[PDB]
């Protein structure tokens, strides 16, 4: 439970185009959200908060410039929309349901777009026009394995978006059947321990991450306490983040508590050159651990 001082950079007013609002609203969104969960207003500052709920619109609406007519997004309304800008797009509104407005539509539009139109026979989901600021995409930013941490990414969007746009969407559920098909598939053959969480947070979301696959997640973790690659930290502190997402949907409350020990002693605070995803995943996992732990 990182504390509330720490936090106070993390309030950033959006701006930009496409991308660059998204990585500006990322901050504030699991700021928010990370602080209404762990109860820390009051030793935040309370009068912080009004601001941070108007900073967070201001990146939902400037957001909305950039809806392309077919639901998608990219940067600039003259460029080809990306599969990966979309499916996060969705990811962010859909963790800020309770904290804004989020017109359901626009959601729902943009998880249908990508159904539709992204999706492949086999169930992976393919990007035709990558982001522009590939610094705001992780650990996917490494081509390796990217089929598998795309369709991982994607499908845990849909997810997430599943209870709001179910109805809307009758393509959704069998959409995330096909990806869950292609992940559990291949996914003995991963040796990222990125997408070996990633993809065990997509599958572990449906059920689908046991036995074989399950024993492969678990022992990919280094001293049962982290999932790390030789790169860039940053990815690693994201990839750890899914994994301890993944642990909670698996209810392994034993194995959780040397991760969020790791975690913790990272002392990664977000924010900076980068650090759009290791940002909203670690807050997300962390906010997500103190509302399933015991």
């Amino acid at each position: 439970m990182l504390d509330a001082e720490r936090l106070k950079h993390l309030i950033v007013t959006p701006s930009g185009a496409g991308e660059q609002n998204m990585i500006g609203m990322t901050p504030t969104v699991i700021a928010v959200h990370y602080l209404d969960e762990t109860e820390q207003w009051e030793k935040f500052g309370l009068e912080k908060r009004q601001g941070a709920l108007e900073l967070i619109k201001k990146g939902y609406t400037q957001q909305l410039a950039f809806r392309q007519p077919s639901s998608a997004f990219a940067a600039f309304v003259k460029r080809a929309p990306s599969t990966w800008l979309t499916a996060y797009v969705v990811k962010v509104f859909s963790l800020a349901v309770n904290l804004i407005a989020i017109d359901s539509q626009v959601l729902c539009g943009a998880v249908k777009w990508l159904i539709l139109e992204k999706q492949k026979p086999d169930g992976v989901f393919q990007e035709d026009a990558p982001v522009i600021h590939q610094e705001m995409i992780g650990g996917l930013r490494n081509n390796n394995e990217k089929d598998m941490a795309l369709t991982a990414f994607v499908l845990i969007s849909l997810q997430e978006a599943k209870d709001i746009c179910e109805e809307q969407v009758n393509s959704l559920p069998g959409s995330i059947t096909k990806a869950g098909d292609f992940l559990e598939a291949n996914y003995m053959n991963l040796q990222r321990s990125y997408t070996v969480a990633i993809a065990g947070y997509a599958l572990a979301q449906m059920g689908r991450l046991k036995g074989p696959l399950l024993n492969k997640f678990l022992t990919t973790a280094k001293d049962k306490n982290r999932w790390e690659d030789p790169g860039k930290q940053l990815y690693n502190v994201e990839a750890t983040s899914y994994a301890l997402l993944a642990l909670l949907q698996l209810k392994d409350f034993d194995f959780v508590p040397p991760v969020v020990r790791w975690l913790n002693e990272q002392r990664y605070y977000g924010g900076g050159y980068g650090s759009t995803q290791a940002t909203f995943m670690v807050f997300q996992a962390l906010a997500q651990y103190q509302k399933d732990a015991p």
